[PDB]
């Protein structure tokens, strides 16, 4: 039977579902972990116990316990985003699409889902496997993993909270994958990890933690990297937040265990109704509960790790949007609108300049300034909004990665690079926020194809040179097919510094991604503010 | 008659002199201090006593003593700017040249040479006043002031080598012009200093000083202010230098009389030897012997007195050339040649900045080589040289003046701003170096309008244009002629200037504005920081 599978945990039965006019198997909501409920809520994930019976896998699960967004109500633009479906901290599964019929032992590719470490689900519209599964000929699965301080309390020095756990979540379902996948048709040994923002930074730490580096063969990174400011904190820092979610509370703080006992008393939508309250500071693109850096996922430093080449060698495709900070600025950010051109005044650019660089003393503040402000037109109220705009994507997403990117290459075997440039044609969000975060996913996962909705014929062959070019380099390490006829996307290399534009015009090679800014950004802002 | 004047010093008889197909009167080496030799070295001037018979003002003067620049002997470039008289502490005067016939109550301007206060003649052919007098009918006098160490020497609290009294030489000239300028034709409630380099900083400084102040009527700045940093010194570091200076002649050092009755026995040449031994740092564009901030001649410092308005409220005219590094880097900073196009490593780029930067830290350092750097393309020997230019002249001359100008138009009476980027078509000096330190006062001065120079016909036209410009501002505080484009005034909110070039005139806005935020606010708050 091609949708009934045994595997070590126990028997599931898949679904079949169509696809652009053909069919493929799924299973959705395969479960991982024992359910991280009661007294396991912020303890490492166990492995899930075998069931008698056949597992109905034949429904998306429930998404894990997160803020709402509600900015927006009723706006597709927004609400696609968030939860699909009830939520639960009964919410470790993982889903996967099968070609039918079943191939023998082919390419993997596992999706971890961005959202600030604080949101996210393996269910939304836009990480449909199916489209990719089928035209790619690939296994796609999506994990999940828990999120906001449900995964992420670090109370360093605590077993019950010791952080860190949405990221064991993450290993525990990539293990599950190396022990299962070939009851599915696929290969665990070509095992490609891909995901976007804090999925991207994600997939980064499994390149660095020793404990994930086996359970996968390269890697592929959108839009984050694990170097990122937002993307962990020291057990310090950690430990600060955690208290003051109890504060928040009402809760004993005298010791760990009870404030643990205190937290895991509360409902779920309890914590997260104060967890924004936790931050140091005023600002944007940053989240209260993250990855830490504790001596244990991570052994030291991600600097210095990065800097002796203590991480996984192998081949990675990564890349960037034109304009990553665009949403941030918009929720977060005075004079932003969506309903407006968002013409920003000098006295709004300031506070975003101090919002979107939350750690800076006032001669940082003045440095960021100076470098995106045109003196010459410094009342222009559109050259204003672009320069908080590239102030965030690249102080957040951009100089982070091409830091990890120049790092990498000096140790790893082959690095391909891109910047994501498309406007969408049937973009819901305004024109000022250029090529926005997170829209580079529909592309990849093959949405353009569905005539339904409503992509150009150039959008369509854009999304599948892209998921040829992701699933090549899944099978091969290379994005290209040599001795083929087309345009050849070139290694990154330390000294050439080579990427390619992705967009529907014919293949730019450039060099250098931002360069200039992100010498700032990586070099002499750390250095000003080293100071004293 | 014409040639024999008398003034409150005694009589002086000048000379006719040719200019342009016609003749002037000139009135060469008037003297208007004792001469500060001997036991007077480092001390203030006195008035010139009264002759008797009559002054021979027939011949140029002897030039101050200071260091010669034999970096390129023979070399009409460099040599120009030398001392083409004999050098002597005996060097005290003033030239005068005068419309013939003698006009009845003109316009006097009063040139004040530059040369970083440690070089500079008054008899220099680029400065020779007669085309300017003869077609501005203006009268032109060109004082002289005491350079280097004999000028600037400054041990505070000692009257016998008080400091500034290089400046305190040119106020004294001042003085002698608003006592006597009338018996030559001049009005003395219309004079107008200007001068280049530090002429133009000490220009600046009678601003400021309340004992210069009531000495003339409006001032024009050429590529120099006196906020620049290599301008002045504070009292500590002059005394510090002052001490240095003894230390390398072997000179007792216990007490100011001492070291400095040790000083006042060397010869001329001994002091200026080892001159440049007591700067503190290896460096381009800083000079050892300069005003001392002192509490006299500045009452207190020069922002708090840029900002409070305690200065002469007037009209000022001043600007910059577009390229003010490129001199200095040829004589200081590595990979610079006269004689090839200069293409600079980034190794030589690195030791360019350090040199042009000497007070700044390593995160200074960084800071300005990340202002200046492009680095999508930083081999590019061209774009290195040229980023080292920009930086030695907007560090030292543009953003010191837009500073300058923008305190100064707050509480002044009229201010207008030039860039001058005209490049000679005769210029000696080689193309990397553009329009350099100095080389629009030929232009000032009217040379173009001598056939045998060899400019062209355009040049002859803009230093007209110039002259006319310098000389109307001169008249009546508005470069322009009341009667057809107008050079608009510098305003603190259009912040308009005017380019001077064969072209015809543009007006732009906010000169250097991106660079001069850095150099004005960013760089002096990050340093002050770290
Ligand atoms: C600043 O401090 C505080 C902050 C808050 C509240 N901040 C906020 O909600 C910011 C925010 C976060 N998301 C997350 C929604 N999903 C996503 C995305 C998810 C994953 C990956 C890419 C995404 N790309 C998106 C692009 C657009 Cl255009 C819209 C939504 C996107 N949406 N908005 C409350 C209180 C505070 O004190
Ligand atoms: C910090 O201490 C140091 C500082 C420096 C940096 N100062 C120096 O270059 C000064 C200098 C002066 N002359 C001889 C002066 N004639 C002049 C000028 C005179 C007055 C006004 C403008 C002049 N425009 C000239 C242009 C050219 Cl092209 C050639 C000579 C010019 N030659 N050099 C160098 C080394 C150091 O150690
Ligand atoms: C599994 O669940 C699906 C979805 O409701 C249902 O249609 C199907 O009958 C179930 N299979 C069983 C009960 O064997
Ligand atoms: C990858 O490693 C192999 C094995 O040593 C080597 O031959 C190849 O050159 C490497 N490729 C890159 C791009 O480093
Ligand atoms: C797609 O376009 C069709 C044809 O114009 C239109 O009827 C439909 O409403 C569009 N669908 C969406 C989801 O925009
Ligand atoms: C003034 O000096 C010049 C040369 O030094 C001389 O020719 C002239 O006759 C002198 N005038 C006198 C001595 O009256
Ligand atoms: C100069 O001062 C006069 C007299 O007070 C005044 O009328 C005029 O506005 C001033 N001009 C400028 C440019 O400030
Ligand atoms: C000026 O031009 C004349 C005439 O062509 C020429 O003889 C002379 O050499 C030139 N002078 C200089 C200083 O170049
Ligand atoms: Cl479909
Ligand atoms: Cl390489
Ligand atoms: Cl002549
Ligand atoms: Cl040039
Ligand atoms: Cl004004």
């Amino acid at each position: 039977s091609e949708l009934l599978v045994n595997t070590k945990s126990g028997k599931v039965m898949g679904t079949r579902v169509p696809v652009l006019s053909s069919h493929i198997s799924a299973f959705l909501g395969i479960p991982f972990a024992e359910p991280p409920v009661g007294n396991m809520r912020f303890r490492r994930p166990e492995p899930k116990k075998p069931w008698s019976g056949v597992w109905n896998a034949s429904t998306y699960p429930n998404n894990c316990q997160q803020y709402v967004d509600e900015q927006f109500p009723g706006f597709s633009g927004s609400e696609m985003w968030n939860p699909n479906r009830e939520m639960s901290e009964d919410c470790l599964y993982l889903n996967i699409w099968v070609p039918s019929p079943r191939p023998k032992s082919t390419t993997v590719m596992v999706w971890i889902y961005g959202g600030g470490f604080y949101s996210g689900s393996s269910t939304l519209d836009v990480y449909n496997g199916k489209y990719l599964a089928y035209t790619e000929e690939v296994v796609l699965v999506s994990l999940s993993y828990r999120v906001g301080a449900f995964g992420f309390l670090a109370l360093h020095g605590s077993q019950e909270a010791p952080g860190n756990v949405g990221l064991l979540d993450q290993r525990m379902a990539l293990q599950w994958v190396h022990d299962n996948i070939q009851f599915f048709g696929g290969d665990p040994k070509t095992v490609t990890i891909f995901g976007e923002s804090a999925g991207g930074a994600s997939v980064g730490m499994h390149i660095l933690s020793p404990g994930s580096r086996d359970l996968f063969r390269r890697a592929i990174l959108q839009s984050g990297s694990p170097n990122c400011p937002w993307a962990s904190v020291s057990v310090a820092e950690g430990r600060r937040r955690a208290v003051e979610l109890g504060r928040n509370l009402n809760c004993n703080l005298n010791s760990d265990e009870e404030l643990i006992h205190c937290l895991r008393e509360k409902k779920p939508q309890e914590l997260i109704d104060v967890e924004w309250n936790v931050l140091p500071f005023d600002s944007i693109f940053r989240f209260s509960f993250v990855p830490v850096i504790d001596g244990e996922f991570f052994p030291t430093s991600l600097e210095s790790m990065l800097n002796s080449g203590n991480f996984k060698k192998t081949q990675i495709l990564l890349g960037v949007n034109k304009d990553e900070g665009s949403f941030f600025l918009l929720y977060g950010a005075p004079g932003f609108s969506k309903d407006s051109e968002s013409k920003i005044s000098r006295e709004d650019f300031m506070s975003g300049v101090k919002l979107s660089v939350p750690h800076a003393n006032d001669l940082g503040l003045d440095a960021v300034t100076l470098q995106y402000t045109d003196w010459m037109d410094d009342n222009n109220g559109i050259k204003n909004r672009d320069g908080l705009d590239d102030i965030v994507g690249d102080h957040n997403v951009i100089c982070p990665l091409m830091h990890f990117v120049n790092k990498y290459t000096k140790f790893g075997n082959g690095t391909y690079l891109y910047f994501f440039n498309h406007r969408a044609s049937n973009l819901v969000w305004p024109e000022w926020m250029g090529v926005i975060h997170g829209y580079e996913i529909e592309f990849v996962f093959g949405l353009p194809l569905v005539k339904e909705l409503n992509y150009t014929a150039e959008e369509e062959a854009l999304s599948r040179r892209i998921m040829h070019y992701w699933a090549t380099f899944a099978k091969t390490g290379n994005p290209n097919e040599p001795h083929s006829q087309e345009s050849k996307w070139p290694l990154f290399t330390t000294k050439e510094q080579k990427f390619i534009d992705l967009n529907t015009e014919p293949m730019k090679v450039h060099q250098r991604l931002r360069v200039q800014m992100c010498v700032f950004w990586n070099q002499f802002l750390p250095k000003l503010l080293n100071a004293t």
